[PDB]
DNA sequence: CCAGAACAGTTTGTTCTG
DNA sequence: CCAGAACAAACTGTTCTG
């Protein structure tokens, strides 16, 4: 049928940092948690994080990824 | 003696299409307007605008642009 | 001076690799 | 299959031109 994207709703590529998500989210996820970059929602962390936006907010694009459960690891 | 974006915060350049900004709300407003896009803002409609996040919301930095009086026109003379 | 164009750096996303 | 690297397209911002 097709796998979606948990965070953004587009077509997923697999299980990555634990959670099915796209090949976008997943380089955010990972350059996201790894640079120190400290994300404000410029709005009220209310965000729609969908295909076309997903790069609009990075702080709830972030929060969005973390309750997902998206976890950072090295090849477990 | 700094001239303050009144879109973004940044230091402005100059008078651009009609109020006090940088190049960078220049241009956006300049591609925006002729873009094939018409944003639609993720949140609220809200969203603050500075120098930091100016990218993140196209749709409220446009609509704060157009707001503050800034008008598409072509070379104008004096 | 400022709009538009051209150029350039930054950012996000996709394909390659082990 | 998946992380991480290498690659690349897309997007935003700066310097050049009339
Ligand atoms: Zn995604
Ligand atoms: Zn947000
Ligand atoms: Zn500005
Ligand atoms: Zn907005």
């Amino acid at each position: 049928p097709q796998k979606i994207c948990l965070i953004c709703g587009d077509e997923a590529s697999g299980c990555h940092y634990g959670v099915l998500t796209c090949g976008s989210c997943k380089v955010f996820f990972k350059r996201a948690m790894e640079g120190q970059h400290n994300y404000l929602c410029a709005g009220r962390n209310d965000c729609i994080v969908d295909k076309i936006r997903r790069k609009n907010c990075p702080a709830c694009r972030l929060r969005k990824c973390c309750q997902a459960g998206m976890v950072l690891g090295g090849r477990k």
